[PDB]
């Protein structure tokens, strides 16, 4: 067969049967042979295999000749700015996200923090791997230890107009992931009040996965936020590269209106600039771009996608309703950090609530959130959806999966890259009652 644990975008599997040591180190020496010249900057989440798997991983790397720059325990978004930030070759960084316990993984960067995909050389490290019988050679080439984050944490702090920030009360959600530590160093450069919750950094994970959608990590932010009357809250996944936003009334926003929130706050900075989204959700994002003199650009979703779009188009920001969040000079790369910084400056200006802020938005644009399928026949069940409307002639769209556009209401139904999921995402124009109708109908042919 393949080796299983190389997915499209990355390198997701259990420790140790789909993931382990060896397979990490031998990752490392058929890294070695795709990058071009220079260090790889390598970097773990809170995992409690992922010191180990980063050792390995170095110690493959060195064999083979390059350098390795470790800067210790960090999010995502820091693998790819200190990438950048050091002119390597590449970065990994030894995460799993938001998924279970006994999972880990890698996500790869090249030059500049460029993604490498399936498309663009993961696959031909998974064959280099999966035929690599040779012995461990000694490491040739050293380590350097650069745990320094003050070029990061200045980077992050320049998106921002500290001196019209206000005192707002912050609740922080880390879910015991890493975020908790960004958080920390940042707050004496802050005036805001924090109330963390689920702070220290703990790979048991005791309060559960790091993953806000999940109910019981959803109410956990939510209370905090009620009980002590903080303006907003935001919790992370467990590497921070999604960011997800939390109302004064403790309601969780659906990161599709941050898009276009994110939107108009950049380009308030960089006018007229591009603004690259994904086509699942489409509506909001494009009138809210173009109301503030930006121009939408559609990508197919997924972050290797959005990333290289937005090179090739100088695109200011983009935006994926699945809560990530690019930004053009953070080396195209995504970030949890900077759009909380981007919505403390905006309610701190504006003297708007954020729940005000998205409010006409939602109800201008009401959205079904991402629902997801296990179906027998995914074919046949997009088959019978199609069958359904088409007597109504919708506008069809192929970018990513099938758009339908009915004039009021329009969907997107595509499988998924990194599941074997159907996703739907439905929206109206200010009709909420047939968003309901029209989801369920939906859901119905999809299961039948
Ligand atoms: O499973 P999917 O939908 O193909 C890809 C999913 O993970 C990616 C990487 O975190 C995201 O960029 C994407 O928006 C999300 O839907
Ligand atoms: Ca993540």
């Amino acid at each position: 067969m393949t080796l299983p644990a190389f997915k499209a975008y990355d390198i997701r599997g259990r420790v140790p049967d789909e993931l382990n040591e060896d397979l990490a180190r031998r990752i490392g020496v058929a890294l070695a042979a795709q990058l071009d010249q220079g260090p790889v900057v390598l970097g773990h989440d809170v995992r409690l295999a992922s010191p180990a798997l980063q050792e390995a991983l170095s110690a493959g790397l060195r064999a083979s000749g390059r350098d390795v720059i470790d800067i210790g325990l960090c999010g995502t978004e820091e693998v790819y700015f200190q990438t950048d930030y050091l002119k390597a070759a590449g970065g990994v960084m030894v995460t799993a996200s938001h998924n279970p316990m006994d999972y880990n993984g890698m996500k790869l960067v090249r030059e500049q923090a460029r993604p490498i995909s399936s498309d663009t050389g993961l696959f031909a490290i998974r064959d280099t791997v999966a035929a690599d019988t040779a012995a461990p050679g000694e490491p040739t080439a050293s380590e350097q230890s650069r745990t320094d984050k003050t070029a990061y944490l200045e980077h992050l702090l320049s998106y921002v107009d500290r001196s019209t920030l206000k005192p707002l009360k912050l609740v922080v959600n880390a879910g015991n992931g890493g975020a908790g530590l960004i958080v920390d160093l940042l707050a004496p450069h802050l005036p805001f009040e924090f109330v963390r919750v689920f702070h220290e950094p703990d790979g048991n994970f005791p309060n559960g996965i790091p993953n806000p959608l999940l109910p019981e990590n959803r109410d956990a932010t939510a209370k905090a936020v009620k009980d002590n009357g903080a303006d907003f809250g935001i919790a992370w996944d467990g590497d921070f590269d999604r960011c997800f936003f939390f109302d004064h009334t403790g309601r969780f926003i659906e990161g599709y209106y941050l898009v276009g929130l994110l939107a108009q706050a950049i380009l308030a900075k960089q006018p007229g600039g591009k603004v690259v989204h994904d086509p699942r959700l489409t509506w909001n994002t494009v009138e809210q771009v173009e109301e503030a003199g930006g121009i939408p650009v559609l990508c197919k979703s997924g972050h290797a996608f959005i990333k290289e779009k937005m090179r090739s188009e100088n695109a200011v920001y983009g935006g994926e309703m699945s809560a990530h969040h690019y930004f053009r000079e953070f080396a195209y790369a995504d970030s949890g950090m900077i759009p909380w910084l981007l919505i403390a400056e905006l309610v701190s200006q504006s003297g708007r609530s954020l729940a005000d802020l998205v409010e006409a938005r939602m109800q201008k644009f009401p959205c079904s959130g991402e629902i997801n399928f296990k179906v027998a026949d995914a074919k046949a069940s997009v088959a019978r959806v199609m069958e359904h409307y088409a007597s109504l002639s919708p506008e069809l769209d192929y970018t990513d999966g099938i758009s339908a556009d009915f004039g009021q209401w329009r969907f997107n139904l595509r499988s998924s890259n990194t599941e074997p999921l159907l996703r739907l995402n439905v929206e109206t124009r200010g009709d909420a009652a047939l968003l309901e109708t029209r989801t369920q109908e939906i859901s119905n042919l999809l299961r039948g």
